[PDB]
């Protein structure tokens, strides 16, 4: 993988002031080939004051998060615990038993990750309603994007909790996100508030389908079952695997204030190191429409009526589209056509 390698920026505050804008020019420098970019904001900003006041705030559905496997294979399933404040979660992430072991480098940190994924379940304070932005931050607010994915809720009114909501996420070391792509193959906007890193694993959308074939081979129950079985979230799949099949893939570490972007069809997973706090949300750009329109959904879920897009930024093509006569090819190494200005 050459350009599929991830990219970091270090936008200016006169750069930073336009989220779309900065979405299509980092697309104008090939960071969508690599399915996940980095993003460093100016010193200069911050979303929130101080994280001090957020000790009662309640995580109404913690995750325990058992692991079953061996061989660099692994399914995650998720036990719901009884509501908590952050106050309690901290304790608990903190603590002899569940905080992060002593390493050397990130490398022997990821070595015990997948060493003891299958033991000591963390709990993974996931999926929690709410933003820690500050009411007037008006620069990348997860809140308030303001990109075409509005349109959703503009013409109908529906409202889908973390795909057109923030979410947040309160981790330990060890809880992870298995290998999966956004609901609809949109992008994916992540703030790492405070604490403990967040490591990711990404597969350049050219080789995503390859991802999917493996996948598919190692659990065919789970294909014969349902196509997109890896919508569930529930499959963890070692760097060493990868890599012993061919599958190209990068990592990249996110540390507190900094933003991760996943772009339509980017194949992604990663794990918490220790107590931390990430934001989360979905958004849009003209591109992520056709990825939209051929979006392979789960069939045992979150479906987003494509109908009001199809409409407005492709008209031309709307009836050849509702008549099922739309045979357009997405070729995953370009850009959004908002990158026009820049390339
Ligand atoms: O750290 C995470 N914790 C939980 N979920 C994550 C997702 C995700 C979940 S649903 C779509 N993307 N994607 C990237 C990172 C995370
Ligand atoms: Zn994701
Ligand atoms: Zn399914």
């Amino acid at each position: 993988n050459p350009s599929a390698r991830i990219m970091t920026f270090y936008p200016t505050m006169e750069e930073f002031r336009n989220f779309s804008r900065y979405i299509a020019y980092i697309e104008s420098q090939g960071a969508h080939r690599a399915g996940l970019a980095k993003v460093v904001p100016p010193k200069e900003w911050k979303p929130r004051a101080s994280y001090d006041d957020i000790d009662d705030l309640v995580i109404p559905a913690p995750i325990q998060q058992l692991v079953t496997g061996q061989s660099g294979l692994f399914t995650q399933y998720n036990i719901q615990k009884k509501a908590m404040t952050v106050r309690e979660f901290r304790k608990i992430a903190n603590s002899d038993k569940y905080c992060t072991p002593r390493y050397s480098e990130f490398e022997e940190l990821e070595r015990k990750y997948w060493k003891n994924l299958t033991f000591n379940p963390p709990i993974y304070g996931a999926d929690v309603n709410g933003t820690l932005y500050e009411k007037h931050v008006d620069e990348w607010n997860i809140g308030r994007l303001r990109t075409i994915l509005d349109l959703v809720e503009k013409e109908s009114g529906i409202t889908i909790e973390g795909v057109n909501t923030p979410y947040l996420y309160f981790g330990m070391w060890k809880t992870s996100f298995a290998w999966h792509t956004e609901d609809m193959d949109l992008y994916s906007i992540n703030y790492l508030h405070f604490g403990e890193p967040k490591s990711w694993y990404s597969v350049p959308p050219e080789h995503g389908k390859r991802l999917e074939r493996l996948a598919k081979g190692f659990f065919p129950g789970s294909a014969q079952s349902c196509e997109a079985f890896l919508r569930h979230k529930m499959t963890l799949i070692s760097p060493l695997m990868l890599k012993k099949y061919g599958i190209p893939f990068d990592k990249v570490t996110q540390e507190a204030g900094e933003f991760m972007i996943t772009f339509p069809y980017g194949y992604h997973a990663g794990f918490n190191h220790g107590f931390n706090c990430a934001e989360s949300t979905n958004f849009a750009t003209r591109r992520w429409i056709e990825y939209g329109k051929q979006a392979v959904l789960c069939s045992c879920m979150v479906k987003i009526s494509m109908d009001v897009f199809v409409r407005k930024f492709q008209p031309e093509r709307y009836k050849l589209w509702k008549a099922g006569k739309d045979n357009t090819v997405i070729d995953h190494t370009l850009p959004t056509p908002e990158a026009a200005e820049f390339l």
